[PDB]
């Protein structure tokens, strides 16, 4: 199998928790699996410029017979190498710290980047349905306070908008890795963490 | 007065629902004051590097004294130039689409610059308190479904977002002006469209 690995974090491993689960999940993923084309790609070291109207307009009038510009199909090109990659993968594993309510803002524009009709999702006479059913995605968060439960929970938007685009694209049954509440309970954050640590290692096994 | 307009949108106005809502709370805010300084930044026309390590870092460690890398000092310094225009702001408007389910990916990083201890909000015993309760905001947004009942309002991470920000900030009353459903209900979308317009031209008459 083809599997995607998406890191949006640069931060060290010792500082970051999130990197530190991402790094954990991948090195068990490839321990059970030495024959896979396993591929990482770390949003930080790629250019990601941000979705406005050259892509907007550039994505919808591709493919349908209209002229473009030359800063629409420059778009486009972006757009679609990130999208094509994410297609051939048969499984997607994102790794994201939760910062400010949500998602880095690199994996922001990287999923916007997804979002084509055609592609991930089609219009139909019933409403749009998602093309990636048969993908297996794994979402990989950590997050310093407690947002399973409590007055946080109602403001949580990185793993909820993960999930919710994926699910608009069509991924079903995706496993979540979530490491929570490290920083608002610091004197049980050592054992937080390595319990994070164990379910990924299990996790990753059966991916 | 002075006011900041937060433009997030480079679609053309006529193209654009969100770009109309900005425009009309603009033109009709000058006309009814004045006298004020009024000044707006249009994202688009800025560069607004990703926050990764360098700034995490850098604001952690000015904040320490600690000693800044090349990377760290540059990061911190664009941050600065942001925050510090936010904070000399008597009023700000911020104006916005629904994108993929949230705000554009160049607003997220906008915002992410402007949470800073010491200046947006200060730590206590109690916890975190906003400091910037004497500042007036609105929220201009359009989104092409409904967002405010129906199946979609548990996913609404656009509005929602920057009112959480905002609100951490300690921003208090903010007034929000929203259109939508124009494109989910098509047959209503002159009204709904006409009326939105309205309603910003008033409230912009009063704020
Ligand atoms: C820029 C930034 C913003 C953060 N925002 C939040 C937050 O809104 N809520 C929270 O509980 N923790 C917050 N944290 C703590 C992180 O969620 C925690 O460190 C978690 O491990 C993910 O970040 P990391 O993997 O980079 O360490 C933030 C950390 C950083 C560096
Ligand atoms: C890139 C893009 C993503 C969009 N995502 C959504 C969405 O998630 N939900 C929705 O109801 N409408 C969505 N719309 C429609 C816009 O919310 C809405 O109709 C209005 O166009 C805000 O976009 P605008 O001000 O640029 O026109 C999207 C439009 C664009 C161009």
């Amino acid at each position: 199998a083809t599997v995607l690995f998406v890191k949006a974090n640069n931060r060290p491993a010792e500082q970051a928790v999130s990197v530190k689960l991402y790094e954990a999940f991948l090195a068990n993923y490839k321990e059970a699996h030495p024959n896979d084309t396993v591929v990482e790609l770390d949003l930080y070291k790629e250019e990601l410029p941000y979705v406005g109207v050259d892509m907007i307009n550039g994505t919808f009038k591709a493919g349908k017979g209209f002229d473009l510009t030359e800063e629409e199909a420059k778009a486009v090109a972006v757009a679609d190498k990130y999208l094509n990659q994410f297609l051939e993968a048969d499984k997607v594993v994102f790794g994201f710290p939760l910062w400010n309510l949500t998602i880095p803002a690199v994996l922001h524009t990287y999923i916007d980047y997804l979002n084509r009709a055609g592609k991930t999702f089609k219009y139909t006479p019933e409403g749009p349905v998602g093309l990636i059913g048969d993908k297996k995605i794994a979402l990989l968060n950590a997050r310093g306070g407690v947002y399973s439960e409590g007055p946080a929970a109602e403001v949580e938007m990185a793993v909820k908008y993960v999930a919710s685009m994926m699910g608009f694209f069509g991924a079903t049954n995706m496993e979540t890795v979530i490491i929570e509440g490290h920083n608002q309970f610091p004197d049980k954050a050592e054992e937080i963490i390595a319990a994070g640590l164990e379910e990924a290692a299990k996790v990753a096994s059966k991916f």
